């Protein structure tokens, strides 16, 4: 499998997640589906997310969405759009340690 190059994204494998810059709409997608910083200002994490901000549609695609599936915050349904983004943290949840898991020292 795989994925195919795009010009038109945000996000590149060196940076990660531009929180300083983080666009407004982008970051109550990330407070609703339930991440903070932690999960953004990680190299390993940042990525692991793009799976969600990339297969959306993009960021900035995501916007004119946003703007049709709800208004301006507020608190009414969660779901719609977050819900996924917290299926894809599921799979990071679900791991423990077993990446790392080969204890070779004796002792
Ligand atoms: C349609 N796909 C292929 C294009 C990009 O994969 C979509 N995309 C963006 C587009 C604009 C901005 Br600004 C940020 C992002 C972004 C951030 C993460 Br993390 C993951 C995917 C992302």
């Amino acid at each position: 499998s795989g994925f195919k190059h795009v010009s038109h994204v945000g996000w590149d494998p060196q940076n990660g997640f531009d929180v300083n810059n983080l666009d407004p709409d982008l970051r109550s997608l990330f407070s609703r589906a339930g991440i903070s910083e932690a999960q953004l200002t990680d190299a390993e994490t940042s990525k692991l997310i793009y799976d969600f901000i990339e297969d959306q549609g993009g960021l900035e695609a995501v916007r004119q969405e946003m703007r049709r599936q709800g208004g301006s915050g507020g608190s009414q349904s969660s779901e719609g759009l977050v819900g996924a983004l917290m299926h894809v943290m599921q799979k990071r949840s679900r791991a423990i340690h077993s990446s790392d898991e080969g204890e070779d020292q004796a002792g």
